[PDB]
């Protein structure tokens, strides 16, 4: 099977810059030719380029809409060819706003997919619900069916569809979760798996439930976002919201592994890794390179080990 | 329900001082400010103010007895007349020896109350087996009743009684025990979680089997008493005697918020902080918060996040 | 029951300098004092002196393989000894081939013991199969029985017999097995217990499943070969092969504590402890520290705390 990374080095989702020197550090960490060394075809399609929407005015307080939107727009449209013709799509890049165009281009290829989203927030904010404006908190309200028309129309969203529905996604990692952003996951049944949850569960029993709950009737494809600051400050220290008290190095290996095992990887999301917010040359390191495994940890990469086939070495 | 926050500035109870400036630090972080966002009504009592007994002689190896036992008896006062009125005591404080005034003030009103002590230590050093006389190192020992007359008399410490027994009493967090405190907790049957217990079992299991053990028959109050150094040193840095291999900071908050969720937290003890013991400003600011946070677990707060009723968001 | 702490200074196991200071600094941090006042004999047999062999040309691509079979002969006649003399043999040492000529001397002895093997590697690498030719990553190679025969003789390694087999052998904190290495355990049809099992069980689980995996028809003795390593790199920092997401410091005294409580500690390995590797005199400390709370959790120490039978504290 095919894989194709896919950069967008994209940072008007939030305030902080920096993160569109994502995918270029974690290129420079070796994620291709790692990735070359695993059963799968790779193929580095470049990094998108974006051009900037001009006299970009805040919509109310959503901020840069017309850049962000336009920005997705584009990158959607790469992810559903890639998708076409049949290859898996890894978006490396800045901000997590950049899901939005991600997850719609996935969904068009496929329509059926559900998505296992490991945050530490719930980017649900609407444009009406956000006390910040910034769009890398909102992704999923644009992408949710439920959310529909529950908000003014965005310059530059017009091409988006709301996709997918609250019965198909869900949440590991949640440890931060604002007012309202609680109040749509409630209203809506969303399921997810807060810290404490994942506290009194253990993963291995999380992961257990969430594929019980998404592959339990259908076997559909699998589209991962995954945001970098899921795992506790101490692993993946630079980031844009660090928060304390959440997943470790450990269990975000192991939620890749088991989703590998699954064999229904299609779409993964390696977000918000900003090479400009560590106070120590270490710390960015730290988290470049856990960003780096936990993506070959999709791919097959075991801790117990791995060897060629066919190959006897004896 | 109404809560009451109750400074005990004490610290005669070990050698090292800084702790009567715990409750400062905690309301310069703003406990206050932040409990009263919860469903609960929140007045500051303000701090106790303790009279030093002049010509405190050492009762044998047992030191400052007296202002220790005066200091404890004018606590237990306030804390009954709080509890009388139907509030909740919270004890922010210097050192762990006040839990002798707190907890008893508490039986006073509540004779039936069970406790749960999240300590790294037992405490429960009589005056003849301490190594040391300090004797926040001791309270368990003053307010059991098996250990009743099982050691001397004590100047200052006479009002107090042997209120509740060694079986509602359960340990969470036991990682150093001295030779003498294993003996007694051993003879008298008393429950608990050594931290191998914790890791064999995991926190979910601890906290079910500690309530099952606990209000498994008659559903009483519960007294929280928390040692801020029953979690690792790398949470909570800044205190008196460290120990590694403790408790993490996602336990110590999921321990918080099953107790919050059986509806029976009476009695609150924030003890132990010392914001004179960080390395770094960092270190204390990290222990200051996260003993911050625990107490707003304990009255509501979690994780998954929180909404106000009867509002509709959208 | 007697034991006796067995120095082997030794490192030509692999290129980094360093470890033959090792039982020195284990030592020094007093681990045989401490030793001695569990309810354990103490007897320091002092470290055994290797004579370098001279012109030890590398046997193909295995390095300095006379000088590792001379000292590991030399050690298994030591250990065969104390252990003939019915005590329980604790080899402080350097690298970890020195595991070869430990348990060999054990299984003389007593032929029918088992091997829980604590590590982050597996060390089954055959001289065919290694890509340093580094003997430390050897060991099990030379001790398995299957493994007979399967590579060709090395110079000084004629004395040794493949005492054990693959199901006498488990494996517990794997997380970096190389191609080949994880094609003969999975040939061998050897037990194991990989960072990922680790995860999904729990480390109560896993000695759960160990124990009654190794001692389920006879009870046999243990032998524990302890690989430093096996804990995450914050907690035993100073070593050779650091590997992230491994064993913590609870999880480690777990492993020792449980082990201890099945009385049939035999032999004990803290294998691979470089002072030479620590970036700051604290990991050094750090990691000496922990090496020796393991081994004295392997004779009694617990953490809810010890005292002296008969003996009323009270
Ligand atoms: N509540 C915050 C959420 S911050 C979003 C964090 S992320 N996961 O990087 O998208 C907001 O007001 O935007
Ligand atoms: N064993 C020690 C116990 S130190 C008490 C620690 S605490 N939890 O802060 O009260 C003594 O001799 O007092
Ligand atoms: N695959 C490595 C294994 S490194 C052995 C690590 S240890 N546990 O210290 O023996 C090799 O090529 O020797
Ligand atoms: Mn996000
Ligand atoms: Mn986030
Ligand atoms: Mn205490
Ligand atoms: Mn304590
Ligand atoms: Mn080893
Ligand atoms: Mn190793």
């Amino acid at each position: 099977k095919p894989i194709e990374i896919i950069g967008a080095p994209f940072s008007k989702g939030q305030p902080r810059g920096g993160v569109e020197k994502g995918p270029a550090a974690l290129r420079k960490a070796g994620l291709v030719e790692k990735l070359k060394e695993t059963e799968y075809n790779v193929r580095d399609h470049g990094d998108l380029a974006f051009v900037d929407v001009p006299n970009d005015s805040p919509f109310q307080i959503v901020k840069n809409p017309r850049s962000v939107g336009k920005a997705n727009e584009q990158l959607a449209a790469v992810v559903a060819e890639t998708q076409k013709n049949g290859t898996i799509s890894v978006v490396l890049g800045g901000d997590h706003s950049m899901a939005i165009g991600s997850i719609s281009g996935h969904a068009r290829v496929h329509p059926d997919l559900c998505v296992i989203w490991v945050d530490a927030h719930t980017d649900i904010n609407t444009p009406l619900t956000t006390s910040s404006g910034n769009l890398h908190g909102q992704p999923v309200a644009f992408l949710l069916k439920e959310l529909k028309g529950k908000f003014p129309d965005v310059p530059g969203f017009s091409w988006v569809t709301p996709c997918i529905s609250a019965k198909d996604i869900v949440y590991i990692g949640l440890r931060d979760v604002d007012p309202g952003e609680h109040y749509i996951i409630k209203t809506l049944g969303i399921k997810y798996f807060s810290m404490t949850e994942v506290d009194k569960l253990g993963i291995g029993k999380v992961m257990e439930e969430t594929f019980s709950y998404l592959l339990g009737r259908k076997k559909r494809p699998i589209h991962l976002s995954f945001d970098v600051d899921g795992l506790d400050p101490v692993f993946t220290p630079a980031t844009g919201t660090p928060v304390v008290g959440g997943l470790s190095y450990r269990e975000g290996l192991y939620i890749t592994e088991e989703i590998y095992k699954t064999g229904l990887l299609s779409g993964l999301d390696i977000m918000e890794v900003n090479p400009t917010l560590g106070k120590t040359p270490e710390e960015v390191t730290r988290t470049v390179n856990t960003a780096v495994a936990l993506t070959l940890s999709c791919f097959g990469t075991k801790r117990e080990g791995n060897h060629k086939p066919e190959t006897d070495y004896l």
